[PDB]
């Protein structure tokens, strides 16, 4: 009865890789076609019935791969053939998080136009706006905020996109969030404000900018520390010099 199956040793050997065996054929031809952005290959494979929601070991669907690399035509083609828009990877990343991570304005808009909830969260409770603040993607953050992403949304450890822009020294995103209503006095799980976070990592320009917008330097965390205590505990001499000289 095996005579009525596909046989041979070449099926699946030329999808990815170059003579080095891979443990499982989790990466399908549709994943490869979407990562490359070849809409002709995608239409070919979808017409032959390729599984549109197949997942890799990490849980990436073809829609995740197309959005991660910003291949707008592939993404629309997958969405028009009903690829699940909210499919998540093992750590909770939707295709919108991956489009945001690659600073792909076209694919972020395209997913938002297909009714992806703008504040869909990962397992760390990161929205796409959190990810844009982490990467410093000003353009995409502005798109998410225009579609009403919550600028005070909290991750698991209580960080808002503003806390993250301050931890990662993203001055443009920090300024954009403040213009769009991110609370400068928002507090994390351990009582830290955005100026505590910038002062600890030594981001002097962010500390001064937060000071211009009314950040209180005398606020204290759960452990009783002000921003100057944390700048002194970490040794950021220029943050220390700025706080005392002001």
């Amino acid at each position: 009865e095996g005579q009525f199956n596909e046989d041979g040793s070449f099926i699946g050997q030329y999808t990815v890789g170059s003579l080095v065996p891979r443990g499982s054929n989790d990466i399908t031809p549709l994943h490869v076609a979407s990562k490359r952005g070849n809409a002709n290959m995608v239409k070919l494979l979808l017409d032959r019935g390729a599984k549109i929601d197949a997942k890799t070991r990490d849980g990436l669907t073809p829609l995740h791969c197309g959005a991660r690399s910003g291949h707008e035509q592939v993404v629309e083609m997958l969405l028009d053939r009903a690829a699940p828009i909210l499919s998540k990877t093992k750590n909770g990343l939707s295709p919108l998080h991956m489009a945001t991570q690659g600073d792909h304005l076209n694919c972020v808009q395209l997913l938002l136009q297909h009714n992806v909830p703008v504040d869909d969260v990962t397992n760390d409770y990161l929205t796409a706006l959190h990810v844009a603040a982490h990467c410093g993607h000003y353009k995409v953050a502005k798109v998410l905020l225009d579609k009403k992403a919550n600028p005070n949304a909290k991750a698991l450890n209580g960080f808002t996109p503003l806390h993250i822009a301050c931890k990662k020294n993203r001055i443009r995103v920090m300024e954009l969030l403040l213009k769009h209503g991110a609370s400068i006095q928002a507090v994390t799980e351990s009582g830290l404000t955005p100026i505590h976070v910038a002062a600890f990592m030594g981001h002097v320009n962010i500390v001064s900018q937060l000071m211009h917008h009314g950040a209180s330097p005398n606020t204290t965390n759960v452990r009783g520390e002000t921003a100057l205590h944390m700048a002194a505990r970490s040794g950021q001499a220029e943050v220390v010099r700025y706080l005392v000289q002001d």
